[PDB]
């Protein structure tokens, strides 16, 4: 009877609805949700009413109140499930509602999907979900799409552990969306898409995720952006779900006309599928990249396209373990909705299931799958999510009990989490995390651990190229994933700094600007760091590279830093404070991590190695040097004979009067230098020379008294007084640590343009256009009167130059001076018939073109001519370390700073020279490249002047030395 007198009491409320305007709308909807919603009817469901409610929903009229009543109906926290299941029975209906042109039937659709969603026992997904991929998929309304997609979201945050296993299914969905061609469903697709990505816990893909979404929204991008993919630096781990998104534009890229579309298509199939863990995942996917694969394989030429192309083909084979007539391997269901479902079903084999709760079961599956994906494997969890969907067809203590087992066997599947278990620890614990590097679409790391423990030294060593200043780089700005924040772990990187100063400022108000404490206590720990009253005083334009070096070292002291970087710590340091760089580091009781060349510098500090063998990060129980006795190929690792990486430099130019080294092609003398404002020359009394043989080592200290004597070597600084001599046709090939400071502004361009941007220089960039040579009178002295057949001249303009014994001749006009020494002193240019040509010398101050464009031509005879074309500078700079899938593809901003310097001595040695400088050799590069990068230095058949700090390199290579002293310098050693 009382259950009768509901069915009676929803018809009136049903009544009183239909006939409901948009101003009483809210107050009825509110009634009959909040009597459907209570214990109204004795096993059974209000069947007519749920009928009229659908009918109301597909009729103009009445679709608003209708839906506005469903939405009362599923409010967050009293759904009744005794009407969940009819309500979600009419998401269909509500989603073709939002595809309605009415304005007010669209706008309360949209907003009731968003209510459906959140009202959901959580456990119920499998019951709404289907409701909203569907109507998603076949409708044409893009205001749909977007009220679906905002529903998709809060679907995440109200149940997160089903929707977790329902990824496989959603993912796909919002990867099409993506490619609508409205342009604001795009967005919203990518922020579901985003919260669905955005499960993607890192940037390697997005420092890329903008420029995709971009694409989305503007197709025409595409060549342009699978140009840029340097690389992105894939790091993370590939799934289907982002495999509906990916394939659809791979699938077209492999069947595209151009031979470099189909190997960057290979390339981006290849890193991205390697990540694809189950087969099952990859396997209806298969067939759209298969075949384009076969195609391209036979169809191209160019073996570097078809080796990527066939790399491609057997990753997705392997895992992609595909099977006969490439099937791909059966999708393991273990999280999986298959998988959970089945255990289910097992469980529920003894219980009689009536067809119309086989929709419930399913949806019980879907949310078990998603809290699987999301790790929530407690008790509570569970029930909350999914005993509510249970006592639908079953009693409650059935559904508790078959529950707990369906959690219990379900979270068994989970796999092993062997990983292992960092806790057994010494740090105290400061950071844990299994993380993926990528520097610029460049894969450095794939997959690797890197904890780290409170108060403990280290070291990240390693060859060239692989990543250890790249590393650094993401330690502190924080683009490590799991990596705390600096909230939780403060941490300061040396010299890779951006700021704004300027160049007139000094050191002290430089280290304060930054807000690091007061004036009075960054002055009392300078001086105990090395750093004098005086280089307190003094610009940091000033400071060598030795002392900035220093400067960056006692600022991370400074600012109380729990983990201390150090790149290169000896750059410029002399026996006095290095051995106090250790005696601090050994003292402070502060974590750090330090990269050096000097393994002696190692032998007192770093108490943990962390190497670089390929792809890894292998830390080295004890130091480094027990980590050899156990790993005796960890000092074995390319000398082992090895054939095929042997190299020595090409052989010098040739040069006039150097008959002996070894080509003496260089003979300054007397040469000093003044900066305008101090009160004592930096150099003086320099006598130096270089052949075609030179063996020179600056083994010295940093500063003033070092520094000016190298930049007057290479020559930025233009020397005030005293002759230069430079034999001809001489390139020195690029050392200062000018463009090593300056490779900075050119983080947007990659290896190879990086090369094409110096020699567009020029040799330009050593003919003395580093410098000034604007001095004639130089001054006022640029008016020279030349005397021509007996009378005075005046230079008003260069033409050309031709050939002349041992030096040049140059057509260039003049000026006539009629009555000179009186008042009308006045010069008359000429005609194009007077001209007359004049040497060289004793050839600069009159002919500094015409002898730049012959020392261009013998740096190419030994560049300059060596081409600028993409082979030739790969298999260039890959001799000294640089990995060539990085020198062409990945940016210089990715490379670390072992790779920034590593690049600018393969800048230098392009055009075959005939002077090889090496401005710090083991600052940047460890043990690994600098056994290599000795050979080279061996069979060469050119001058090297090798400025160091490591004692230890020098051994075999290099004799004499430029040890200055107080300012002078004599070079001492031999030959």
């Amino acid at each position: 009877s009382d259950s009768q007198q509901s069915i009676k009491v929803l018809e009136e409320l049903f009544q009183k609805l239909s006939v409901a305007t948009a101003d009483n709308r809210h107050e009825i909807a509110s009634e009959v949700a909040s009597f459907l919603n209570g214990n109204i009817i004795e096993h059974d469901v209000p069947e007519h009413f749920f009928g009229e409610l659908a009918k109301g929903i597909k009729d103009k009229k009445t679709a608003a109140n209708a839906m506005q009543a469903v939405a009362h109906i599923a409010n967050q926290s009293n759904l009744s499930p005794s009407v969940e299941p009819y309500i979600v029975q009419l998401v269909p209906a509500i989603c073709t509602n939002a595809g309605n042109k009415d304005k007010e039937i669209q706008s309360v659709a949209s907003e009731t999907l968003i209510s459906i969603v959140n009202a959901v026992n959580p456990v119920a997904i499998k019951a709404l979900l289907p409701h909203l991929t569907n109507a998603i998929v076949e409708t044409n309304k893009w205001q749909e799409k977007i009220a679906i997609l905002a529903a998709f979201s809060a679907m995440v945050d109200a149940a997160k552990d089903q929707v977790a296993l329902r990824m496989p299914e959603l993912i796909p969905v919002l990867s099409e969306t993506m490619w609508d061609t409205k342009k604001e469903v795009k967005a919203a697709a990518t922020a579901a898409m985003t919260k669905a990505t955005e499960t993607v816990d890192n940037k390697d893909i997005e420092r890329f995720i903008p420029s995709l979404i971009q694409c989305i929204a503007d197709p025409t991008e595409v060549p342009e952006t699978v140009h840029l993919l340097g690389a992105t630096t894939f790091v993370a781990e590939v799934t289907p779900a982002t495999l509906s998104i990916m394939v659809p534009l791979l699938s077209r890229g492999l069947n595209e006309r151009e031979t470099g579309i189909k190997r960057k298509s290979a390339v981006i199939i290849d890193n991205m599928c390697k990540l694809v863990e189950d087969p099952q995942v990859i396997a209806p996917f298969l067939g759209k990249l298969l075949p384009g694969l076969k195609s391209n394989f036979a169809t191209i030429a160019d073996p570097e396209a078809r080796e990527v192309t066939l790399r491609a083909l057997k990753t997705l084979r392997r895992v992609g373990n595909v099977g006969e007539d490439d099937a791909i391997p059966e999708l393991s269901h273990a999280g999986d909705v298959s998988t959970t479902l089945q255990v289910v079903n097992e469980l529920l084999k003894d219980e009689t299931v009536a067809p119309r709760f086989k929709i419930v079961v399913e949806y019980i599956a879907a949310i078990g799958a998603d809290l699987i994906d999301e790790r929530i494997i407690d008790q509570q969890a569970w029930f909350t999510h999914i005993t509510p969907y249970m006592t639908i067809f079953l009693h409650e203590k059935k559904a508790k009990d078959i529950l707990d087992e369906f959690r219990k066997r379900a979270v068994d599947n989970i796999p092993v989490g062997p990983n292992f278990d960092d806790e057994e620890d010494e740090g105290e614990d400061l950071c844990n995390c299994e993380f993926s590097l990528a520097y610029g679409a460049k894969i450095l790391l794939n997959k690797t651990q890197l904890r780290l423990k409170r108060a403990r030294r280290y070291g990240i060593c390693g060859p060239n190229g692989c990543g250890k200043s790249t590393l650094m780089r993401a330690i502190a700005n924080g683009q490590v994933d799991g990596f705390p924040t600096q909230e939780e772990c403060r941490t300061v990187y040396v010299e890779h700094d951006i700021d704004g100063t300027h160049s007139d400022t000094s050191v002290l108000d430089f280290v304060f600007e930054s807000g690091v404490g007061t004036k009075e206590a960054i002055k009392d720990k300078l001086i105990e760091f090395g750093f004098t009253d005086e280089m307190i005083a003094m610009p940091i334009s000033a400071l060598s590279g030795g002392w900035k070096m220093k400067l960056a070292l006692a600022r991370a002291v400074l600012r109380n830093a729990d983990i201390l970087l150090l790149d290169e710590p000896t750059n410029h340091l002399d026996t006095v404070n290095v051995a106090w760089l250790v005696n601090y580091l050994n003292t402070c009781g502060i974590t750090s991590i330090t990269i050096s060349h000097d393994s002696v510098f190692l032998d007192n500090v770093c108490e943990y190695i962390i190497n670089y063998e390929g792809l890894k990060l292998r830390k080295y129980k004890g130091n480094f040097t027990e980590f050899v006795k156990k790993c005796p190929a960890a000092k074995a690792y390319e000398e082992l004979s090895n054939t095929d990486l042997e190299f020595k430099f090409p052989e010098p130019g040739y040069l006039e009067g150097v008959k002996t080294k070894q080509k003496a092609i260089v003979k300054v003398t007397n040469m000093e230098f003044q900066y305008p404002g101090t009160s004592k020359p930096q150099i003086t009394d320099i006598n130096f020379q270089c052949s075609l043989s030179s063996r020179i080592a600056v083994i010295g200290p940093n500063g003033a008294g070092k520094s000016t004597l190298i930049n007057v070597l290479t020559g930025e600084l233009l020397p005030t007084s005293g002759e230069v001599y430079t034999h001809e046709n001489c390139r020195i090939a690029y050392i200062k640590q000018h463009a090593f400071a300056h490779i900075e502004s050119h983080l947007d361009k990659t290896p190879s343009e990086y090369i094409q941007w110096r020699f567009q220089t020029g040799d330009r960039e050593t003919m003395d256009r580093a410098n000034r040579q604007i001095n004639e009178n130089d001054a006022e002295a640029m008016n020279k009167i030349f005397k021509i057949e007996g009378t005075p001249r005046r230079i008003a303009g260069i033409h050309s130059r031709r050939k002349f014994k041992n030096t040049y001749e140059y057509e260039c006009s003049f000026l006539l001076g009629e009555n000179i020494g009186m008042k009308s002193e006045r010069w008359v240019p000429m005609m194009s018939v007077d001209n007359a040509w004049i040497p060289r010398g004793e050839l600069v101050e009159s002919h500094s073109k015409m002898v730049a464009e012959v020392d261009m031509k013998e740096a190419l005879a030994s560049g300059q001519f060596r081409p600028l074309t993409r082979k030739e500078i790969e298999e260039h700079c890959s001799m000294l370390g640089l990995d060539p899938e990085i020198v062409s593809h990945s940016r210089i901003r990715g490379l670390s700073g072992g790779q920034k310097v590593k690049l600018v001595l393969a800048a230098g040695t392009w055009q075959r020279p005939h002077l090889i400088v090496l401005d710090e050799p083991t600052n940047y590069l460890d043990r690994d490249s600098l056994g290599a990068l000795s050979k080279a230095l061996k069979e060469f058949e050119g001058g090297v002047i090798i400025i160091t700090h490591s004692a230890e390199f020098t051994k075999n290579l290099t004799e004499e030395v430029w040890a200055v002293k107080d300012g002078r310098m004599t070079p001492s050693g031999h030959n």
